[PDB]
């Protein structure tokens, strides 16, 4: 067997043309960012993870190699399971708190340790989680259409996202609800029926304009209500899935572990859980909270926005698991999604494929590694939900 | 008006005996450190706080000074409520968690700018909260009497603090429930009717052990049953308050900010709210949380544990608040209760006083802190958990 | 310390022109009044407040000066807490009653506690509060628009207010809901969609004709439906609420401590409490309920008609709370608004600032006080609610 | 037809020579006080009533006389239905407070008002309300046991109450509840099986302390726990109720209108109604809350506590009334039980019977009225709750 030798956390920063900056209830995007886990071991098998973001790099880096990293050296890597809980309890969850920052770097160190057992196995992590479901592939959506935009303007990016072959994409609403709907309305008259069309409001609305946006979003037929309310409301969420419309209500990138989503399932608050294998705790987190979905009668479908290692690690997953797909791709400026991996976009009526190496299944661009360290840089302007918290 | 300059936070550490280390269901203790928070302005008026512990001290200081700070600078202090909010909207929730290490750290900050307040105005924080409620004075218990001990041991501990004026003390539970069973009838035993027994398992009980533990509780008259579960188990604790014992059922120093509560109080989860003003948000947080327990008939009762500040923030707000007294005061070696600053126990007929100075009311011993800088020690041992998870 | 040395009550009484009395379901006004109610210390410090109206000014003269006056004489204002449940426990619940004009009078005794201690502090009370929330200003509503208007009427009414720079106003309505509705449409289309426009039934509606009645309000787009029925049936607004709409079920000027607002909480009945700092218990009974609304994802807009203490007080607490504003400003014919202090209405994009002064921040003109001693004349004609109670 | 000419309100007080002074949660009690309201007509025919106590008596003769009053002069006093909804929406719900003083004012008017209606037709108002349901006559109970007392001196005293014809007697508890619990077991231990004894704390406990006293209440047999808990706490009182013991959980001397029960009711949350007709509203209310207590399957069994007036009539309501008789009747020092009027205390088999003659069924002694004006004496010391509220 294998022991871990070291546990690192490679900080990287990409920028972005100014102009290419979207704004969002999250915030202005200033530098595309990650931090690359390497975990080693004794034998040189290595797996690679990200914990996702924007969160902090410093953070993540100190939680990392020296709050989670000292409970995994000496240890068989093969035992992830055992790993997880070691690490929650042992440290992460009263230290670093259980809905935190903490759990995303866990993440990242769970994807890593399923990527060192793929490749100690030769195989694909979605072979190891009983291989595919979606034989054929698995369907996209462009992550996103983003705020400022005229309706002409919006409907030509979701057009243009069309004949690029996606058959789905994501609006980000919540600062002008009457603008939003107009945009709404000029995507759908443009494209028909048959594209889906997801909106966003990344915690911007409260319930009264969220009940006013949800009776446009029905009226245009959208797929979901992507945080609609402040994820600390659950009984918000509730009366909107109440209302009985055709639109899902998904949340889910900013709750953590499957504790979240289970109080969300109790309360009837939510349709579609998004929980990211690279935040909420790992492939070992989002297989549980996938088939806690599933045993409810609701759907898990993963927000994976952050770079090319939180995508394949959720398309792994979403590979293998027994939900439709309605699966996250970053379409905006991110050189973590072009230059960090060899495996790309590549649509095929409207589908993309799994990785196929062995775990996560491509190889790391190290010499773009070693050129893109963070010096410092912000990920993220500052975030939005002042406005209605009740700022004028 | 002024202008905040800087915000800085001092990691410290202070050793603790090797026979002195206790051990309850957090793990064993081996330093006890925080994070002191200076916030600086203009006209060199300063704030001091603390974001409590156990946590990463890295971690908690770059959270200060490079995730909180920078949304502070060049700001008018006085305006606490406002920045609360432009924290958590712009960087915290989304950027360290909602439920994180990064609150904790807001709450460090959010205490040094009511401190600050209190010495700009030259007054105590319990007369900006409107004065005391508790005229004569505020009734603590003795934190804590830990694991390891035998019966008798357990009940001289207990009489040993009755002896020092403590009408109350709270015995550590959850590694070996028969023992603890026994140190508890003990303790009754030795003390008679009068003297409260409150009980704290540190999340380490299983549902169905922690409703045989609340029938020995009920039977030995226990004054609560603390973290009897997982926070994470909201369920369960409506479980065990659903019983209808006279034990009351306490939970809050590892839950985060008022939405955490909200969700305990809507499920009938919960008797006695622990939010501390260092931990779960700050003393903004925390005023809004004991009015929230008030408003539906229950109590709030605040951790205290880590430092002299964290007692003191907690204690100016129990001083103002309409709720029966039952304030945490940590009797372990601690060199962050009796160095730190000038304020220290000093109980009357089982009552204590908040300090009655500016701000939270005494000032600190910069030589001290100077002295005890952190050099990289850890706080706590691991914790427990993976023996109710299910490891043997 | 301070020790209170009288507690005082002053009736004043100011008349209303004939055509300028205003009818709503409350009743015909027929002249403005008031207590100002002065606090005095062995020092000379002096808080001032008002318990609000119209009630009747000998009732609250006796409580004030001869229930709750005796339980303040010798004591140190300081304690504003302790005082608080000192005279509720000791005198008022019980001997005038748990959500009366006792609790009215109470409220005026805070006010001036807060505004005796703002003075002593040399700080205005939203300072104490913990500062700004509301940095930019505050959102007034004009209120109001009464009944006995034509639809062009109203519609000409809410332009003027628009026109001198309200962003919202409210019209009342109950007496004939078919008139009401055609006042909404021609309001609605004269000034277009970014005014908000409230509407208030002072509880003169039953359920049946709440419910058409919510469905025209939703249609045009109101931002809230107050007292849409008799405060005493909280099922009703429960009902009102479970239709899902747009619109905010608001209510609280006529219910009384957090108690009641607790009720309406955990019936599902409530979007916006409306509870004034002046009749629901005072500054410390209104901080206490602004934070159980947020601590469940609703919003506390107080009720402020009567008096410019009144608005004061309240907009000290509004400033300081993360809700969004909403606030009430009176522009009927009423001499208290701009004769009895010299904080005046000043709007600037539709937003208030609160006054700037040591504790309510103005001073009071007493040869205007002194000049309008009442004399026995009535407030208000006879109220409403036989009409929907079943009287033809 | 008649018409109202005048609405009167006499101040009258009684002293109680200090070691006949009693005291319970509600206070140490100092003169027996209250006001006679007389209603005058046109053609000299007058009813009486109370409004009960203690409340101020300043407040009550301002609130009948001039807020009240004025609704009723020139009106035909026959119409009581149409006058107590006059008299509540055109001035006391808004303008005095939905659950207040005024409510008790309403009360003392309305039972003027059916004492005049059975004088102008020559019965007694139990013939009016459909006649008797207990022909054979009412069972008392001996009101009360009081607070400061040994267990033999409570023992002592109810085999006293036994001797003198009682089956039932009440004790008041919630000072110090192992000298209340010691006190019941001496007092079942005297008189055997058959006694009824009812507990009443005047709302001096907690949720907690009075889930362990329902415990001791169950073991020795209590017929009723009495304001166990704040009347404010309706949830509190649900679970206590839920305990599903033979012990009624029983409440409403300080709970107002037939409102303020159906919460209680539909919260499952009462076993007896105790809404006084001097209290509540009225004989008028006290009939809808009888009738709405016994459709729930529940029992109304009235507080009497002031005088002859209140007791007589809640008597003629009682045995009118479908409900078990358990009928407080006051056996502390009060010259307003005696020296006011004709009808006295004649217990036979336990049973007492309701006066006889027109109206309520006695004259007036009005040379004792004219003897007892007020002159500013307390009924009533302070009350109690600060101690369950957190005052040490
Ligand atoms: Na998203
Ligand atoms: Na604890
Ligand atoms: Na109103
Ligand atoms: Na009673």
């Amino acid at each position: 067997s294998l022991k871990i030798t070291e546990v690192k956390a490679h900080a990287l920063s990409t920028p972005i043309p100014e102009r290419m900056r979207v704004e969002s209830g999250a915030g202005l995007k200033l530098n595309r960012q990650m931090i690359l886990v390497e975990v080693r071991t004794d034998e040189g098998v290595t797996g690679v993870g990200s914990p996702s973001g924007p969160y902090d790099l410093a953070v993540l880096k100190r939680a990392i190699e020296d709050v989670i990293g000292p409970q995994l050296i000496g240890e068989d890597p093969a035992n992830i399971n055992y790993l997880w809980h070691k690490v929650f309890h042992g440290e992460v969850s009263r230290n670093l708190g259980h809905r935190s920052v903490g759990i995303a770097a866990m993440s990242g160190v769970d994807i890593a340790l399923w990527d060192l057992k793929g490749r100690a196995m030769n195989q694909p992590i979605y072979q190891l989680l009983g291989g595919k479901f979606h034989t054929r592939g698995v369907r996209a959506y462009a992550s996103s259409i983003y705020w400022d935009l005229t309706p002409d303007q919006a409907a030509d990016e979701l057009a243009g996202w069309v004949e690029q072959g996606f058959t789905a994409a994501k609006l980000k609403v919540g600062r002008a609800p009457r603008k939003d709907a107009a945009n709404l309305r000029a995507m759908r008259q443009r494209v028909g029926a048959d594209v889906e069309i997801l909106v966003d409001a990344n915690q911007s609305l409260g319930r009264h304009d969220a009940l006013a946006m949800l009776r446009i979003l029905d009226e245009a037929g959208c797929y979901w209500f992507e945080e609609p309310l402040s994820i600390d409301d659950i009984e918000g969420h509730r009366i909107l899935r109440a209302q009985g419309t055709p639109v899902r209500i998904a949340t889910g990138e900013n709750l953590y572990t499957r504790n979240a989503f289970n109080d969300y399932i109790r309360n009837d608050a939510i349709d579609v859980l998004q929980a990211d294998a690279s935040r909420a705790g790992g492939i070992t987190e989002a297989l549980a909270i996938s088939a806690s979905a599933a045993s409810a009668h609701l759907a898990w479908n993963p927000h994976t926005f952050n770079d090319i290692i939180t995508v394949a690690a959720n398309l792994h997953l979403v590979a293998a698991s027994p939900h439709p797909a309605m699966f996250e791709w970053d379409i905006t400026h991110n050189d973590l999604m072009t230059r960090l991996a060899s495996y790309d976009l590549k649509l095929e009526n409207g589908l993309v494929q799994p990785p196929q190496g062995p775990g996560l299944g491509f190889e790391i661009d190290w010499d773009f590694v070693a050129a893109h360290a963070w010096k410092g840089e912000p990920a993220i302007g500052a975030g939005h939900g002042m406005k209605k918290e009740g700022h004028h």
